[PDB]
RNA sequence: AAAACUUUCAACAACGGGGUUCUCGCAUCGAUGAAGAACGCAGCGAAAUGCGAUACGUAAUGUGAAUUGCAGAAUUCCGUGAAUCAUCGAAUUGCGCCCCUUGGUAUUCCAGGGGGCAUGCCUGUUUGAGCGUCAUUU
């Protein structure tokens, strides 16, 4: 339980936005959510609190990286769909990343087949202007 | 088990770096403590009061046994004498003398109360003294 509150209160951790190592942050949340399965209403409140954090970030692939996450702990715990039909996700379908309106479009529509497991390295802005400025040669 | 490492930026954090002398002008002094300084002062004090390095003060005059929160001196006390005492004209707390009036066993001794008296010098009033000089039978 104290790690789980740990947890919890570290995704309000404001140094997060900026640190290098969220992919290591996005396999751990990812395990631990996995791990926790019968409390469906705490791996709820971190759905809930993952969206909250996620609105207010500026790095696309970590965002891209919480929706992969979050359509697998679909599978996994599907009840986690509920809160689609029991409101943050409005803002990430009219995210102005393509990549993360479909990846939230598909979370909602529930359409998984067409998502490749996002890679940290894509979508960060210095590999954007390696695709826009036309040269990359590898 | 995807991070580390080098380099360059960028932040953020350490680290880092009154006197003295000269010149110029202005003219306004008080024995009643100016302007300026500052320990804050008392044996141990914060305010109040008192004071000025002579600092809760020094001198002089008076009174007469205190000061007081603590400590400590004592006052040879029958008085040359404490007092955060008084007055105040300039620890010396220096050095004194005597008169008047009442009582307590009172001729001794004691206790109160009151009043003067420092010294020098000038003038005058009063009182004496000198083997200093002298008159003294109308």
């Amino acid at each position: 339980d104290r790690y789980y509150r740990t947890l919890y209160e570290s995704l309000f951790d404001p140094r997060l936005v900026n640190s290098s190592k969220q992919g290591i942050y996005l396999n751990l949340l990812y395990k631990s959510l996995k791990q926790d399965a019968l409390n469906v209403e705490r791996v709820e409140a971190f759905v809930k609190r993952i969206l909250q954090v996620c609105s207010h970030w500026l790095n696309v692939g970590t965002i891209t990286g919480f929706f992969f996450l979050l359509i697998q702990l679909a599978k996994t715990v599907p009840q986690i769909k509920n809160l689609l039909t029991n409101w943050e996700i409005n803002n990430f379908i009219n995210h102005f990343h393509p990549t993360v309106k479909t990846y939230a479009n598909a979370y909602v529509t529930g359409e998984t087949e067409q998502i490749a497991k996002p890679d940290l390295g894509l979508f960060t802005l210095s590999h954007f202007l390696d695709r826009f400025v036309y040269r990359s040669a590898k």
